[PDB]
């Protein structure tokens, strides 16, 4: 193995192929190391106004919490088609039984958009539409109850786990070993999607061991950064129908998911 | 290798002060339940429990066994701090993030080591001098015949993992020294302490079974499970709390409890 090697590469070109922005991207427009199109930046409601106006984005369908909250949505609709086209090419995943790829996608695509989300984030806000524009953290945060700690967990999370500086091949194998967890709820054959995955942490620990020589112990942190990662889906589980205080049928038919 | 030889030494020292920490392990627990030591008598209905008492172990039946619950997690927590303080570097932390360190971390480890004395049919009790029924327990009166069913739950799964006691000293080292508990001053030492703690236990999986680093990212990914029934627990107090006036709870649980 020898194999470890050729699976993270197959893996990294697969995930450039079903991401547009990689966090490579992503971070030479949050430090500006390439300037080059500095981002539409919203701080307030102003700022967000007109950036509606100039950007014009796909998802305006009328208060400001709701309409940031329905991008998320759109956004997040988007993510799940990138990240099935993704899982599609992990050796294996397609021979799966059916109702487990579903299975697998429907209870994963949460974590994968979190450890994702966590590469458009710095301390201080995220990068938003495409990396055109970057939003605030204080006016995420600024937004009325219950919307206001709607972002934050996932900007607690993104900084801790940023601090772990891995880069884009690190993070498709990470990508990889959440989509195929053989404890997720109604899986009819475990077996082969653990074989899978054990092949998937072999490849993760290599690749690791290779492209960050200097720490043994950043294996054993990002393994504990997954059980993060599914807390934080946990409590916002919580926060997300106890936003069932709203109000459409065919729209809420969209992002019934 | 000099740093595997670092690793196995704390994990050494961690099953040592394990053993010296918890008079119930898990080796003599299976021991009990599968039939070296003495055999269990079992409580799963009323009349077995009346019998139960006097061979041997207000008197309302699930008020006693919420008691009991009680005593023996005051003796866990007592067994819990003398184990926290063996492990190196802990009691070298501010002494407010030790007492947070604790009280965060009390419940997932009792639940942890509750599993060793659980199968899928009941509990051991009284010092795995008894065995209490799953369903006996489901059977009790509203609202306590719901207390321990999480904890079952909980405890097949994670038995699941087979996992020994050596394994389980080093878990729950790595569960003390978690650096996201809610209002730690200093998190980079704990998370410093931990790491080394992550270490010792995946080469421990490694030495003792087979996909390792499988069996580590499953045993990691437990804690999730456990954070789960430390807040149904919490919440199933609540109602108690409000229903049963006039019951007692321990005032170092009650230190636990607040502000949790
Ligand atoms: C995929 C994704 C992105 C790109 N962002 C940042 C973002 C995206 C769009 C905008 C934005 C805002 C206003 C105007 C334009 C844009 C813009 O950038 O286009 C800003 C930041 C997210 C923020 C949160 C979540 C999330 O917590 N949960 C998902 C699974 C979910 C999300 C929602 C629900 N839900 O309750 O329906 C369930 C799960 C997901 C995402
Ligand atoms: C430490 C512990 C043991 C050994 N058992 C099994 C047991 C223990 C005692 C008995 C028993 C029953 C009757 C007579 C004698 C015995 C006996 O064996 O001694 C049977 C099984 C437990 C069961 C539940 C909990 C729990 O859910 N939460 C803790 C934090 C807690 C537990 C309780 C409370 N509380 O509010 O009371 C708060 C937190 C903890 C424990």
């Amino acid at each position: 193995s020898a194999d470890l090697r050729a699976l993270a590469k197959h893996l990294y070109d697969s995930y450039i192929k079903s991401f547009p922005l990689t966090k490579a991207k992503a971070r030479a427009i949050l430090t500006g190391k390439t300037t080059d199109k500095s981002p539409f930046v919203i701080y307030d409601m102003n700022s967000l106004m007109m950036g509606e106006d100039k950007i014009k984005f796909k998802h305006i369908t009328k208060e400001v919490a709701i309409r940031i909250f329905q991008g998320c949505q759109f956004r997040s609709v988007e993510a799940v088609q990138e990240i099935t086209e993704y899982a599609k090419s992990i050796p294996g995943f397609v021979n799966l039984d059916l109702n487990d790829q579903v299975t697998l996608l429907k209870y994963g695509v949460h974590e994968i958009i979190y450890t994702m989300l966590a590469s458009l984030m710095n301390k201080d806000g995220v990068l938003i539409s495409e990396g055109q524009g970057f939003m605030t953290r204080e006016f995420l945060k600024s937004l009325r109850k219950p919307f206001g700690d709607f972002m934050e967990p996932k900007f607690e999370f993104a900084v801790k786990f940023n601090a772990l500086e891995l880069d884009d091949s690190d993070l498709a194998i990470f990508i990889a070993v959440i989509i195929l967890s053989g404890d997720r709820p109604g899986l009819l054959n475990v077996k082969p999607i653990e074989d899978i995955q054990d092949n998937l942490l072999q490849a993760l620990e290599l690749q690791l061991k290779l492209n960050h020589p200097e720490s043994s112990q950043l294996f054993a942190k990002l393994l504990q950064k997954m059980t993060d990662l599914r807390q934080i889906v946990t409590e916002h589980v919580q926060l997300l129908q106890v936003i069932k205080k709203t109000e459409h049928p065919l729209l809420q038919e969209i992002y019934k998911d």
